[PDB]
């Protein structure tokens, strides 16, 4: 029923392909990947296409899954749209707002579905927190806060992930937390500030990205947010906190657990699908796709496949299909990048209104 | 040997008096406080003076202890210096850099001691962290981070503490954490940004201060810091974290404990003088002067008294006597206040060059 071609079958694209193939009436018919396509095509018993054009124009393809490096997402999406193929694109959708808007527009004009692969929206704990927030259990929302802070040792080989021009750095490569804040609040920030530096990953054998980033967001409703990322933190933390007038929620990914705190009493909830998934994630942080992420890939590919088969998306995920989550995440990231580069606070209008 | 007059004997000034009277050759001879001076002077068996001038000009006074509301510190210090009296002043020293400089200059010109009451420098765990940092055990320092975040309910009577013009809000009233970052790094920031809002403490019966503040500091050495405060947080945290290349330190005041994390392993140390003091502080946070603070008042008053009796100050505390801790804390606070008021990042030069 739905045939898929995968552009980029490295670590994550190969997993997307394996999990998609598990769904009834879904089939990976081909891949395009100069370095890894031969091996993956043999594993999947599909065709290793000799060029991007051969894949996106193939009659064997109904939907193109894009899982190339972050700076290489645009051409596969634009060419898929030109060939009237549906598109799933991994995060970050692109490394500039102009590129992201061009991608959304191309799919809109071609009349094809375009899904942004913002997988954190599918976390059990994120869905649940959103419902608690919406129902009013923590009152009016006042602020959100994220951290994604750890220590990365020098690596034997330097990969594209550490090069700002290829990955976008922590902000774009780990854009999940920023998209999550905007998803939970349902607003885009009017003013964006970001400070950062390369404090311990500068010199031979290292990339050129900042290894600490400290962002502050101000929203038109008056709500506020802070977001931190980096790879130079010997005090590790990884969380989203939502503060309301009646209580607060923490989605802790490091010491994996959700907490709902009301009247100084705390109730536990799951981040992932089961306590086993949360416990495994926590054990691994203390200590090659982990269980929690495998389950999410299965769920996200199933969502995509069901949409292409005609299902109506639940309201939680509509912004993944209309371009709004992608454009809003990249817009704020672009504003933060400008703020860091130009040593100033940035109005989101500078990004959204530039052209 | 040393006679003290206390201007402002409310909660904290009365405690300063009681603890100072415990030291050999120290005596509180008088107080000035229209509302509470009668009661406290009876308790302390001393004179309740009828005016500030009568206290600062009294032959019964060698040193004036200033513990009035935050906006009422300047005149007692200026007049003490005019009368050649030594001065101890509670934090925040003043609510503007101009006032702080005037106070430091007046005492210098009069040849009297001026001590800034930045009591957090006396915490056992702060002293210990300074020694760990200096010896090199966490490597090169990269960043610092503070939070002082809790929930304050609507109070029966609205006090000066909640009025920005009287307390200076969280930043000045709880300036300890900012002074601590500057003390631990031994540097002042080049650029200061602060965002904030009054998210849940606006309207009849409430003050006019922001109830959330989010500050970012950039130091010319490349070091970075974030600092948060507020009274609208239903996820409470209170800590200082120092991140270095070899390890990190957390001084957690809420779940009261010091942590030194190196090579993935954490070693505990005390925040306060004894495990009893840390245990009791932690137990009280789950739920009038607590043990940890009583010990600090005893220690800080003993330090002042010993200095006035001729002792050489420990290197850790010299900046409480040469004006530097007071001026540097207030300069950064003024820069942050300007950043919040004018919606922009502020260079410290804008503040400190204005003399
Ligand atoms: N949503 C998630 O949880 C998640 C997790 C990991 C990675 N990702 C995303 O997946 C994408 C790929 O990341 P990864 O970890 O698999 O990286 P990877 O380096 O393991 O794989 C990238 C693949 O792209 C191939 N490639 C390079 N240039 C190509 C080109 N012009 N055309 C076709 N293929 C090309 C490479 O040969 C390689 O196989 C990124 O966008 C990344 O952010 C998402
Ligand atoms: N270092 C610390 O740990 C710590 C702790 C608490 C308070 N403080 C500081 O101590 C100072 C006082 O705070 P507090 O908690 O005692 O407040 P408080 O409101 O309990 O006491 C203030 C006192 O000042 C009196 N006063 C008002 N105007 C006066 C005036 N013109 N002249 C003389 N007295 C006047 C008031 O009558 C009252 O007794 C503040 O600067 C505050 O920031 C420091």
């Amino acid at each position: 029923m739905i045939n898929y071609g995968v552009v980029g079958v490295g670590y994550f694209g190969a997993e997307l392909a394996r999990f998609m193939n598990m769904h009834d009436n879904a089939k990976i018919t081909c891949v395009y990947d100069p370095e890894n396509g031969e091996n993956i095509a043999r594993e999947l018993q599909c065709i290793n296409m000799s060029s991007l054009d051969a894949l996106v124009s193939s009659k064997l393809v109904d939907c193109v899954i894009v899982a190339t490096p972050n700076y290489l997402h645009k051409e596969p999406v634009i060419k898929a749209a030109k060939n009237k193929k549906h598109v799933f694109c991994e995060k970050p959708i692109a490394l500039s707002y102009e590129d992201c808007v061009d991608m959304v527009k191309a799919c809109k004009e071609a009349g094809v579905t375009f899904m942004a692969g913002h997988i954190m929206n599918f976390f059990n704990g994120v869905q649940y927190a959103r419902k608690l927030i919406k129902e009013g259990v923590i009152g009016e929302i006042l602020s959100c806060h994220t951290k994604r802070n750890g220590w990365e040792n020098k690596q034997e080989r330097l990969s594209w992930k550490k090069m700002k021009e290829q990955s976008g750095g922590h902000l774009y490569h780990h854009i999940h937390e920023l998209d999550c804040v905007q998803h939970l609040l349902g607003e885009i920030p009017e003013t964006v500030t970001m400070i950062g530096g390369n404090l311990a990953h500068s010199g031979p054998g290292f990339g050129n990205e900042d290894d600490m980033l400290f962002m502050t967001l101000e929203f038109p409703s008056g709500k506020l947010a802070t977001l931190e990322w980096g790879s130079a933190f010997n005090w590790p933390e990884h969380y989203v906190i939502i503060n309301g007038t009646k209580g607060s929620i923490k989605i802790d990914m490091q010491e994996t657990a959700g907490s709902l705190r009301i009247g100084g009493q705390t109730k536990h909830f799951l981040v992932h699908e089961t306590q086993e998934e949360d416990d495994d994630r926590r054990k691994g942080n203390m200590t090659k796709t982990p269980l929690w992420l495998a389950s999410l890939i299965r769920k996200e590919t199933l969502f995509l496949h069901n949409i292409l088969c005609g299902a109506k998306p639940e309201e939680d995920y509509i912004d993944l299909l209309n371009g709004e989550a992608a454009m809003s995440a990249i817009a704020t990231a672009d504003a933060a990048t400008l703020s860091r580069s130009q040593d100033r606070k940035v109005k989101i209008s500078e990004i959204i209104k530039h052209t």
